[PDB]
């Protein structure tokens, strides 16, 4: 199977300055180059460009929103063309609300597919929901059908049609939830899985749920959108929204593990990592690192080891 | 619900100086304005003012008995006031042995009441068994029935009547218990929860077990007394008695949101938070926080998120 | 029971310098004083004295095979000894490479003996496999009897005997193991409990299943080989190879408590501990602690307490 390799340097949909690094920092780690020591024909696409949209004034209290609409709406054109060819996209990108363009491109190709959302916030706030302008905190909110309407429309973003369900998406790694965002998920009875849950069943058995929960009746394409910020800061310090308490770098691996082995990913993407906030090289090298490792593990790397078929290593 | 602070700035009950200012530390954490934004009254009663006995000779090898029992004897007192008014008490204190007078007062409001203790220790020491003569370390031992006349009378405590017995009390995270206290909990048969049935059960059936154990039967008041040194150094390092193999962070509220969620909840105390044994400023930043959390998760705080009842937040 | 201290400081099995001293800092930390505390009789035999090879060329790709020949030589000679005198070894070493003798050793007063291997690796490689000529990554290969014969004799090893099979030996806390090793395991169905079975069963189960599977037929003689990186690096940061992802202490004192409620440890290995590779004096101090509660906990301290017997504390 090909895998497709797209850079996503954009950092608008939050404050902090940086993330726009991440995919740089990503390859410098050497994603690509170990990517290709997998089963996995590796096809790197390299960086978009996006065009910054000049005079952006903010539609009530969301930011940029016309950068952040044009510049979704391009990732979503390019992640539609590759998907259509067959390959699985992997979206290496600055702040998370490129997860618009990134689903929405994926899902233009795939109607059927889930999400699987890994991050210790929701992301769902709404235009109107939000105490913070800052749109990577609300890239679920464009994506959900029963969301469509409860929110004005939104300069930059009239290309985006809702195209997934509030049963096909399943959170975990809540821990740091608004009120208006615990008032939507309770409301559409979205399935999540917060920290309380993966401390009283174990990380095994939340992804035996995800999955009976969204693969049970058919089997379609799994969407993996990770907030790095998912796991606990201890793992990926260099993030700009950090939350103690969260998933263990073995949980993390867990995951990613876990959903290898479904042979169901048919997209991904690695998001939040900023390399200019780390405190220390070394906080920035752990953060890369582990994204990087995350990412194989998605496509093959097991921790109990790997040997190439029809080779007698004896 | 009500609910009503009360200081306990006593340190007698150890030979480290400092955890006197354990109140205040977690008010300019701003405990109590956090508290206020939960859906209970709060009410700060202040802290206690304890008068020091002169001259207060150590009974054998127990020291500052006096100090000790006049103080307790006093927050009993108060403590059986508020629980009176139908108030849940929260005792934020110094040292440990206040949970005689904390628990003490309780049960004369409320005598069914049962004990979760979370503690690396057992503190169930007699005054016969101690290697040292420290109060914080024996606060069970006087309020166990099955315990009374099992040691001398030590100067102070005349006042103290035994409460509750070996079947209403149940530890969670231990793992540094003397001979003594291990002879004692075996014999009396009292149910525990050291961190290796933690490890072997996985705190979500160690909590579900302590609730059948102690609530199958009758629903009855539960008294929260939380040693702080409970979880790893690692998260509440700033204590008197630190002991590695803790209980985590994301352990410590779990507990708290289980006991939240039975509705139980009568009585709490947050002890021995030392602001002074902090090695750096953020070692006691990191105790103190983590001591606001546990607290607010004991009284609806959720990870999952919190949203005010009534309110269409779209 | 009696217990035998057997010094061990060899580092010729490894690259890094250092490991020798393991031996003089676990002492130093008071290992011997603190086991005798427990209620085993213990004898300290001393460190045992190396005899450097001289002109010792590497076998193709091994390096230092003579040194390393000679000085598992000695110790399985003196492990033997030890055994037959109805004692329970303890090598205190400095690389794994002489878990080749003190097995070895072992295996010829109880040939039917089993293995519990703790490692992040699987020190399985051959002089064939291997991409360093470091014997410390190879010792299984020198112990397995479906191994015989599928490499070149080495010089300084024709004095071992292959002593035991792939069905008496269980990893545990695999996470870093080479093609040529991972081709090793799976080709002769060894059992295993990489980081991910542990995640996903939970220590408590792996023990239960790692017993029933050496223990289920015939209860038989259990020799420990603890390869210090098999913990994260956050718990054992002094060691040569350190892996993250590891086991945590807590998983590792229920290991080693498990393995002394069997009554079946025969013979122990506390190895890889660095002196020298901690980055400050904090963090060899954290590993020798660690080390040591490991030892102790294998012959008896539990972290529910402890104590003894006949006596009325009372
Ligand atoms: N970090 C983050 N999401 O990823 N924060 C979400 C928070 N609700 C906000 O609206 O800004
Ligand atoms: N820290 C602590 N209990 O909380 N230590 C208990 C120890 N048994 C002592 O008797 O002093
Ligand atoms: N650290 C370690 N084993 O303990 N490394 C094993 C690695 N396979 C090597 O062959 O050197
Ligand atoms: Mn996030
Ligand atoms: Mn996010
Ligand atoms: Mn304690
Ligand atoms: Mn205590
Ligand atoms: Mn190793
Ligand atoms: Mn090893």
């Amino acid at each position: 199977k090909p895998i497709e390799i797209i850079g996503a340097p954009f950092s608008k949909g939050q404050p902090r300055g940086g993330v726009e690094k991440g995919p740089a920092a990503l390859r410098k780690a050497g994603l690509v180059e170990k990517l290709k020591e997998t089963e996995y024909n590796v096809r790197d696409h390299g960086d978009l460009a996006f065009v910054d949209v000049p005079n952006d004034s903010p539609f009530q209290i969301v930011k940029n929103p016309r950068s952040v609409g044009k510049a979704n709406e391009q990732l979503a054109a390019v992640v539609a063309e590759t998907q259509k060819n067959g390959t699985i996209s992997v979206v290496l990108g600055g702040d998370h609300s490129m997860a618009i363009g990134s689903i929405s491109g994926h899902a233009r190709v795939h109607p059927d597919l889930c999400v699987i959302w890994v991050d210790a916030h929701t992301d769902i706030n709404t235009p109107l929901t939000t105490s913070s302008g800052n749109l990577h905190g609300q890239p679920v909110a464009f994506l959900l059908k029963e969301l469509k309407g409860k929110f004005p429309d939104v300069p930059g973003f009239s290309w985006v049609t809702p195209c997934i369900s509030a049963k096909d998406i399943v959170y975990i790694g809540l821990r740091d939830v608004d009120p208006g965002e615990h008032y939507i998920i309770k409301t559409l009875g979205i399935k999540y899985f917060s920290m309380t849950e993966v401390d009283k069943l174990g990380i095994g058995k939340v992804m035996e749920e995800t999955f009976s929960y969204l693969l049970g009746r058919k089997k379609r394409p799994i969407h993996l959108s990770f907030d790095v910020d998912g796991l606990d800061p201890v793992f990926t310090p260099a993030t700009g929204t950090p939350v103690v308490g969260g998933l263990s770098y073995r949980e993390g691996l867990y995951i990613t593990e876990e959903i290898y082995k479904t042979g169901l990913l048919s997209g991904l993407d690695i998001m939040e990592v900023n390399p200019t906030l780390g405190k220390t090289p070394e906080e920035v090298t752990r953060t890369v690192n582990t994204a990087v490792a995350l990412t194989l593990s998605c496509f093959g790397t097991k921790r109990e080891g790997n040997h190439k078929p029809e080779t007698d290593y004896l």
